[PDB]
């Protein structure tokens, strides 16, 4: 007895008498991702080499492609993207879909861990679908989720009933559900920030960091660790417990994270596991978006931890 | 034209007029390679979860099997055995290898990029194979590298003539040279340590930190990366350039990262691509070690970077 | 735009306004295909040559627990197995799957092509499942189809409204259509047939070979083909046309290819193509079934083929 | 232990105080023959089908490019070319390699067993190299073998030494010693022919033919196999003993296989199995060729079957 993913979809559809139309489409992603994974691990590049005689633009292509064709969705959302793509109306479905196709597109060359985030909207109204369709606050998430190409290749989905993982096992292109009904550590051990910025922090920020370091209890400290990589950042705090930060600096004082589909996507992805994602002042999946490419401050992680911060945040307020 | 492991190897013993020793070596050394990159990735993990019909120890063994049959090796140190593997008279050969097998298996859980490392004597002292031959500055290297099972698996080889990297395409499980001659940048733009260790820093250490974060003349600040697996840390170092630091602290007063496995490897392929690796007071390479497992300390990146670390060094004494 | 089996099954089920419990079915029966297809192209035979330190029987298992694991069937028949498999309640549908694994498996030695072979019936009655559910004549099939394991893998899938043809992309492990609504040709220009039993031959077969050797219109002669295993003669035909027989001889009266599970399955997708499937006598469709191994004598194919030699048949009766 | 090809051919190289120049060129082949196998498997299949973003010829081209760059040949000869490929001044060695890229291809859209076909030569009328250089008995080969890509692919390697078997695990990329000084049965009792030209067959061939099928002695008759690819066919004629034949015939009046590549190839893997290889009339291997696509007649097996067959040739003489 082995549940993969498309098991576990269709009867995850079937309990929830779905016209089959969501399923078609979860089946198309997972569809995406594993041709994707086959791209990163750089099957074929003997032939780019003459053997016979870029990467995140094939990776927007996968997924707007695999997406459309699944007759599922009105409106994408990509970060590639200046404007959101409305889908032919032959292939036009309910569902909005916005996504990063390959996350830590600067760490490619350096060969770090990479991945596609995704989240998915049901449209609401009942006119020419637009970006507008698109502008609904996290908390409006049918589904979200991420897609790690690390040491291996992991598939984290989250719906209203709860976070489940998903490994890839490339020798039969197929799915394993290796975790189900994951909930994040209430406390961690470490925590996660570009402490090149530094000089950049609010009080706030630079308080917390300062009592990680030196706990004021004299407890140990907390280990550091920052990978450069949202998806691998985020991932490790989600399975090992901890805290991951990007608040506003000079970096834009909007923080450089996107909203839809980076923030949003992984707040959804915490709150399902019982983790807190916050900009500091308001939980992410409340913010109202303005703007397809708006930015958003975040700091995510085990509950305790997001807290504390939390409240040194109130404290210089 | 195209370029693989194995014609590069075969071609540079040819050049050497070695007796097809060493690259027997090289060759059955790139066979344990492909074996544990693959098992790394997953493969055939529907096996486990019941489809019908460890990892470190895994990698220890593929590395050991593998290196015996090639008939090339007289004496084995692993970050995984106590003692040093003396192999059978008659399997016996004239080299020494020291490895780590799978380096970053804490990282294992969380998906986080790990590798392989290795380093390569020749017995010298022909006398009968024991610990003691094993006991070589690193300045006797006759070959070093590492393999890093990243987003893509790389295979990282240094010796006399240079450094040179070589991505392998999965589909026909081949080494492609896609960078030749390696060198590091003069001066970079990042820095890499695990701060959360703050309160244990000699002054020197948290000098040069600071002076990254603040920098005297208002310039740009370093960007900070700490992945937490040395081969992935210092792989982005080689490629982009920086410093990566594991110094002495309380809870590892002599560092923690191994000589002989882990710093003489590194260090020898970051002198080949012209960058400088230091204990802060002295070159690893030169270190004559006493203890197969003998840890150092270990600061290593382009040479303007590691060279303005040992003036402040030199400053503090 | 691309079909992979996975939508079309999706779509299909859709448009026939299912439970999804067939859906989980065929869904269950792909995964267990990709699963043989890497077991049978040898991927990991390094470790069973000692790396680090059946077949029809891993087949029949892997078939068994993937369909057993997808809650859709009631009664399962297998070429390996002497009686049917009752599937546990918990685990019970409504279907019945007669199966053959791995046929060819003598072939398996020489590395000749190989495949697997399957019929779906819906389970007709009320009452504790059995083998008398599986005793359906072949009129009776829901699905029916084969997987071939040859220079590449390729599933061919039968139902009500045609024959269609899916593709193994080895690299994403999904099926890709590349056929559909395939029609046989009405005359093909070869025959297959292990003349080694010559001797063995009836009046009317013997008659057709030599019709085939030397025209007696003084045409040009069929060529001959005979792979040795089922599937790969019998796709052959299906997609170049021509004959395929399996009569009767000392070689068991009753032929030796099995009804259930080879003719039954080989004649839907040869009638569904648009030729015939015959035992000489009757329709091998209609076949009321006495035994679940019981065997029975087969010619296929071409339309036009097929009926000369049913002619001959008459002839001598 | 563990045997790759790989270390196997290095050390045949050492055994035989080779310069390492053959050792290239068998490793270039093999890396050949992986590139072959994965574009036969069909592995990325999924982008000529429009996911988003000729086997013949490419195979041709995989091997040709792939040898020249060996810096070991200096005359290629290939079914696919009418001339035979003089190599550059700059890339040239000491060998002439005769090859099939890809046989059977026919049989390609019906997804039937094919393989690559390879002989090698070494130049001793050190003249500049030309077509000449290719016109000798297969008496002259240094060494000679195919690839099945099959249900699994395998590589068959014939040198003075012997034959030895090497099976391709997909996974790793790595060839498995798995047949050691491999030596076909004595007597088979499997023939293999396309009986389809019985109105075309000398009186010597039909004698045997009928002898099979009608044995006088009241024996078992032989089982007739023909894949319709002459390394299948063959392969199997290896494995499990019997008779391969392709006599001559109206429509090939000389046979239709071609000496160079093909006959004499197989000739050499079947005289270093311990079997015998001929026309009729004489021993394929000492024939001298006068073209580069000389086609000739060919008949190879179990020294037992062989020999009988030659006797009918001298009774109807
Ligand atoms: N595979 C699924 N897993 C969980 N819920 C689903 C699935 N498919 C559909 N649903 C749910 O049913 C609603 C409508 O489904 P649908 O008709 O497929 O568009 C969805 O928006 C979810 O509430
Ligand atoms: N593949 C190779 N590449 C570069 N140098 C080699 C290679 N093989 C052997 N050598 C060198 O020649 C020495 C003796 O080689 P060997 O006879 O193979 O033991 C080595 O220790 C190196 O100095
Ligand atoms: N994926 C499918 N493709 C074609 N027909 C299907 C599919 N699934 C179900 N059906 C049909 O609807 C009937 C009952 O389906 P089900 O409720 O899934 O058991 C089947 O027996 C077929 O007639
Ligand atoms: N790997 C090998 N295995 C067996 N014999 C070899 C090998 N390499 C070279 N030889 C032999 O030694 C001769 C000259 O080799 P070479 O110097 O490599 O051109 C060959 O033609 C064969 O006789
Ligand atoms: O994909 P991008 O645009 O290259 O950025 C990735 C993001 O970049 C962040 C890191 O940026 P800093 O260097 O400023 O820390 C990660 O947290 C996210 O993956
Ligand atoms: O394999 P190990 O024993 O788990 O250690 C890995 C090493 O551990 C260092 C990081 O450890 P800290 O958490 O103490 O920084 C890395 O740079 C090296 O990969
Ligand atoms: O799987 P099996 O039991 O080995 O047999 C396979 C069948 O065996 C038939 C051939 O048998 P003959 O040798 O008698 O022709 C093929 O047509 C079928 O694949
Ligand atoms: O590659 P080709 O030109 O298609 O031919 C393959 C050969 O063709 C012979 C069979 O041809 P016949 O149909 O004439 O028997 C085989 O034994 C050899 O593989
Ligand atoms: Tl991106
Ligand atoms: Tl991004
Ligand atoms: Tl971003
Ligand atoms: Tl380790
Ligand atoms: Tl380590
Ligand atoms: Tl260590
Ligand atoms: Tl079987
Ligand atoms: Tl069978
Ligand atoms: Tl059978
Ligand atoms: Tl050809
Ligand atoms: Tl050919
Ligand atoms: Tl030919």
């Amino acid at each position: 007895n082995i549940v993969t993913l498309t098991r576990f979809v269709m009867e995850q559809g079937r309990k929830a008498r779905g016209t089959g139309e969501m399923t078609q489409l979860l089946n198309s992603l997972c569809t995406a991702v594993k041709a994707i994974s086959t791209a990163v691990r750089k099957a074929g590049i003997a032939h780019l080499y003459g053997i016979a005689g870029k990467l995140d633009v094939l990776s927007n292509d996968l997924v707007i492609n695999v997406l459309k064709s699944s007759f599922a969705t009105c409106v994408l959302v990509t970060e590639e993207d200046k404007n959101a793509i409305i889908v032919e109306p032959e292939k036009r479905g309910k569902y909005v879909v916005c996504f990063d196709p390959l996350d830590g597109s600067s760490n490619i060359d350096c060969l770090v861990s990479i991945g596609t985030i995704f989240g998915i909207y049901r449209k609401n109204s009942t006119d020419e679908p637009s970006e507008k369709d698109a502008l609904q606050p996290g908390r409006n998430l049918v589904a979200a989720g991420y897609a790690l190409y690390g040491s291996a290749t992991m598939l984290v989905l989250a719906m209203v009933n709860g976070v489940n993982c998903f490994m890839l096992d490339p020798a039969i292109g197929e799915f394993i559900l290796v975790d189900r009904n994951v909930k994040i550590k209430k406390k961690g051990s470490i925590y996660s920030i570009n402490e090149g910025y530094a000089k950049e922090f609010d009080p706030a920020i630079t308080e917390y960091i300062q009592r990680k370091k030196f706990p004021p209890d004299n407890s140990a400290p907390y280990g550091a660790r920052y990978v450069g990589s949202m998806v691998a950042d985020v991932h490790r705090t989600l399975v090992y417990g901890g805290i991951f930060m990007y608040p506003a600096n000079k970096k834009s004082p909007k923080g450089k994270l996107r909203l839809l589909y980076e923030c949003n996507p992984m707040a959804y992805v915490m709150e399902k596991a019982g983790g807190l994602a916050t900009t500091g002042k308001e939980a992410v999946l409340d913010i109202v978006p303005t703007d397809i490419h708006q930015r958003a401050p975040i700091i995510l992680g085990s509950p305790e931890d997001v807290t504390e911060l939390l409240e040194i945040y109130q404290k210089h307020a």
